[PDB]
């Protein structure tokens, strides 16, 4: 999202589309399959 430099007031959205996905990512820090791929569609909406 680059959220910490640039100020983008859309994040709200974004985090309701990959909500889930990303929370078990967070509550369960061991696997690390398809994280970029969700990162890198993350960006693409983002930057839509």
């Amino acid at each position: 999202l680059d959220a910490f430099e640039h100020t983008c007031p859309t994040g709200r959205t974004i985090y309701d589309s990959v909500y889930n996905d990303l929370i078990n990512y967070l509550a369960s820090p061991d696997q690390t399959e398809g994280f970029d791929d969700l990162i890198k569609n993350c960006r693409e909406q983002h930057e839509a």
